[PDB]
């Protein structure tokens, strides 16, 4: 019950209505000053800073699948108590606020750690989400794969970085795979032809950063061989955001490989907030979920009880969802209407019944029914009610059904790809702007790219213009199927991002359109501070961002960085042909991260820069210093400012959000 793949972290969960954070320690306790020592459950107040302990670690009790966390400290009943009923998950996954009183607090956990067979656990989970400073969960639990591992996008043809989040990669029951050379432990596996190497393991759980930006950091640490990484311990630190108009979403991006510490920025929307919902009713609603057609009697084997439910209706003393009969014929009511609460929570579907005859003890009696996702379950897929356990007389029950199983995505990304081919339609999107829209040869056909039509001449704000689901590559071109249908076809089409979509047929529309969006996404050089796509239409230039008498100044702990784009920095103490210095803040020692040069790259919506002069290092190898700096877009973000990414002591990459990198230029 103490399940160890949950001890060494502090959980959080949230009363998101009461204004309440519960922070939770199955094993020790909250590092806490202000609730005490070994305080398991350890609840505070938003309102009123008040950190009230609400379950003591020595104070621990299992029952079925339920852990208890009592007090000695008096409500009246009579003592405060916590409970967490856990259910077998498929991830480590995070406890859930069920509902609490003055002495009663009742949570819900899906875990792996409750799963009684060990294949199901992976080799190493961390925790996968954080709260904001408002309190409303970013939770990546969904993009944890089972099995497999996610391909990052790197120009580089001969090597693939392989990652998973927040555990480690499966590798088996899947044996033609690729990743099936990577060794166990790995959730980051680099793959250079055939031979499979670990450049992270799961460590420590997710971070949030800066209000926003969600942070991951594998390691590896206890491996040695630094084969090819020249002294480097092996790293990767993945950076979560969550899509805007400034930044639409993308595929997992290796924005810096140098030294194998690897950094990834992943624009999805399983890095936005969570929204708590909540109901009076039988239904909710991102999405819809209908639990009445599951009122069709349901039994359960109690203790020596039998529960007799009827969910959403009474099925025809009464007005009672469910009730308890010792199996002798006394019976009680367990819950009734007067006040049903449906949650939907981070993915858990929890029905409580408040009603309920009062017990021996101080209690009134209550029933929390945990629905799981089920479609094959049962009963014709309305399955069945399991009681789980019972405390201070509230009865817990676990209801596989297909009714719970209401899982909708909706990143639709601009792109697709084709094993490490990758196309991106970016450019032809037209985005509140200025511009006009498309216009092939309502009124006359207007058209847009994975984005609403523009009030330009005015269409129909949201005759039908559909506007879903992502593109996909067909028969050796770029289908983009809008659904209410339109069908457009992309063809591959160098050099021309001037052209428009053409006719060809008139409920069922289908356009065709040559662009070199359709073209297969590949890695450019330029010097002078451009670079010009050639397959693509047009280049980019970073000129401007060009200081003359240089400094862009990027101050960290112990260190002031000095850097200039595409040329030289200038200050105090740098040496004055360096695009890169670093100066210690308590001593102004001075290092030079690499002579200034003008030659940018670009892959995929990344500019890069690669200094590389640079004050050697104290070592036989000759090895001098680099710098990188990533330029990545950020259409609203404007010239924006260079930030320095923490790695080891001896790497300098610098990330660089600006609209000079974005699809508008030259
Ligand atoms: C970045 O800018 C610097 C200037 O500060 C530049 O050094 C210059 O390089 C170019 C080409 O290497 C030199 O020659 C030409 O200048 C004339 C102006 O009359 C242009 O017509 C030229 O265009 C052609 O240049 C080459 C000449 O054969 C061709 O190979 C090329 O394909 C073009 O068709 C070019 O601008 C110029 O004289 C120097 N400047 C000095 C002072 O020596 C540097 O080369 C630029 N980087 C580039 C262009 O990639």
């Amino acid at each position: 019950a103490p399940f160890p793949e949950l001890c060494s972290y502090t959980w959080e969960a949230v009363d998101t209505k009461n204004n309440v954070l519960y922070k939770i320690n199955i094993c020790g306790s909250v590092d806490i000053v202000q609730c005490g020592p070994s305080s398991a459950v350890c609840m505070h107040d938003l309102k009123t800073r008040t950190y009230h302990s609400v379950g003591d670690s020595v104070l621990r009790s299992a029952t079925r699948s339920l852990l208890e966390f009592n007090t000695t400290v008096s409500c009246d009943n009579h003592r405060v108590q916590s409970s967490i009923a856990f259910l077998c998950g498929k991830t480590l996954g995070t406890p859930e606020f069920v509902t609490a009183t003055e002495c009663v607090h009742y949570f819900e956990w899906r875990t792996t750690a409750a799963c009684k067979k060990d294949i199901f656990k992976a080799n190493k989970e961390v925790p996968c989400y954080v709260f904001d400073e408002e309190l409303r969960k970013h939770d990546l639990n969904p993009l944890i794969k089972l099995s497999g591992a996610y391909l990052v996008d790197d120009s580089d043809p001969d090597t693939s970085l392989f990652i998973n989040v927040c555990r480690d990669i499966d590798t088996l029951r899947d044996p033609g795979s690729q990743l099936r050379a990577c060794p166990p432990g790995t959730a980051a596996c680099l793959v250079r032809g055939h031979q499979a190497f670990d450049v992270g393991q799961p460590r420590d759980g997710l971070k949030l950063v800066r209000k926003d930006r969600l942070v991951l950091s594998y390691v590896r640490e206890e491996a040695g061989k630094l084969d090819f990484c020249d002294g480097h311990s092996p790293a990767v630190t993945i950076t979560f955001v969550c899509p805007s108009e400034r930044r639409e979403g993308t595929i997992p991006k290796l924005t810096a490989k140098s030294n194998c510490r690897y950094e990834i920025e992943w624009i999805t929307e399983y890095a936005c907030h969570r929204d708590y919902l909540e109901s009076k009713t039988c239904s909710l609603s991102d999405v819809s979920i209908d639990l009445t057609p599951l009122a069709q009697s349901y039994i359960s084997d109690g203790k020596e009880y039998l529960f007799y439910l009827n969910v959403c209706g009474e099925t025809e003393k009464k007005q009672a969802a469910v009730c308890q009969v010792k199996k002798t014929s006394q019976v009680k009511a367990a819950g009734r209407y007067h006040n049903q609460t449906l949650r939907y929570s981070d993915g858990d579907l929890t029905l409580i019944y408040f009603g309920g005859d009062e017990c021996s003890s101080g209690f009134q009696r209550m029933s929390v029914i945990n629905f799981e996702c089920n479609k094959t379950a049962g009963n014709d897929g309305k399955g069945t009610p399991v009681f789980t356990g019972e405390v201070d007389c509230t009865y817990f029950f676990t209801w596989d059904t297909e009714y719970a199983c209401v899982k909708e995505k909706e990143d639709l990304l601009c792109g697709a790809t084709d094993g490490k081919k990758r196309y991106d339609l970016s450019a032809l999107v037209r985005h509140a702007e200025p511009e006009q829209n498309w216009e092939a040869v309502k009124k006359h056909f207007f058209i847009n790219i994975c984005h609403r039509v523009l009030q330009e001449g005015k269409a129909r704000g949201c005759n039908l213009g559909k506007f879903i689901s992502s593109p996909m590559k067909e028969k050796g071109n770029i289908q983009l199927s809008y659904s209410d249908k339109t069908n457009i076809t992309l063809v591959c089409k160098p050099g021309d991002l001037e052209s428009a979509p053409v006719l060809r047929t008139s409920c069922f529309y289908e356009f065709e359109w040559h662009t070199a969006a359709a073209c297969v996404l590949s890695k450019t050089e330029g010097e002078n501070c451009t670079v010009f796509d050639s397959q693509a239409g047009f280049s980019f230039d970073l000129s401007p961002l060009t200081k003359k008498n240089g400094a862009y100044k990027v101050e960290t702990k112990k260190y002031d960085f000095y850097i200039n784009v595409c040329g030289p920095v200038s200050v105090s103490p740098c040496q004055p042909d360096s695009g890169a210095c670093q100066v210690a803040k308590s001593d102004e020692k001075t290092w030079n991260l690499g002579l200034s040069n003008a030659k940018l790259s670009y892959y995929d919506g990344m500019i890069q820069l690669n200094y590389r002069g640079g004050t050697p290092y104290n070592n036989e190898r000759h090895t001098p210093r680099a710098t990188l700096i990533t330029f990545l877009c950020d259409r609203d973000a404007g010239v924006g400012f260079p930030e320095y990414q923490e790695e080891d002591n001896s790497t300098y990459n610098f990330r660089w959000y600006t609209s000079y990198a974005c699809p508008e230029e030259a």
